[PDB]
């Protein structure tokens, strides 16, 4: 398997269109893509573009 990059929403967004997905505050979004600003998120089974500037990617600095 390998490890798919994860992000925290830092604030709520709105989905503008269909293609777009939608989020609260501190969701845990599974990104599948990036296209410069927008990133393709994955949450509880739904697919989208989110805005990267409304996330924070988590990342492991050390070994648990």
């Amino acid at each position: 398997a390998s490890m798919l990059p994860q992000v925290k929403a830092l604030y709520p967004y709105t989905a503008a269109n269909d293609e777009e997905l939608s989020f609260k505050v501190g969701d845990i979004i599974t990104i599948l893509e990036k296209d410069e600003g927008w990133w393709k998120g994955e949450l509880n089974g739904q697919e989208g573009w989110i805005p990267n500037n409304y996330v924070k990617e988590i990342l492991e600095h050390h070994h648990h």
